[PDB]
């Protein structure tokens, strides 16, 4: 309870990264202190692929994309994703998007 206020500023890279971390944070398995824009998952964290599919899928949802295992596998850091997002630069582009 106890409501206050919480707006949602424009959409900028600052949001992608934060999200990349935020999402990674949501994962108790992944510690925030250790977590870092430049922090591996298997070299540092030491997670398993089973976690990679998740972490990735997390970004695919948090951003709403379709990252193939061929990519998710190439992604071993949070910054690596940001790049994938930044590129997308908003998903307000035409296309057959159904609910």
């Amino acid at each position: 309870g106890s409501s206050g206020s919480s707006g949602m500023p424009p959409l900028t890279l600052e949001g992608i990264q934060d999200r990349v971390l935020y999402v990674l944070k949501l994962y108790d398995k992944i510690d925030p202190e250790k977590l870092s824009v430049n922090s591996h998952f298997m070299k540092d964290l030491g997670l398993d692929s089973l976690d990679q599919v998740e972490i990735i899928m997390a970004m695919e949802d948090e951003f709403g994309f379709e990252i193939p295992d061929i990519d998710a596998e190439k992604l071993m850091c949070p910054q690596e994703i940001v790049d994938y997002i930044a590129d997308k630069k908003d998903v307000y582009e035409s296309g057959p998007s159904s609910g």
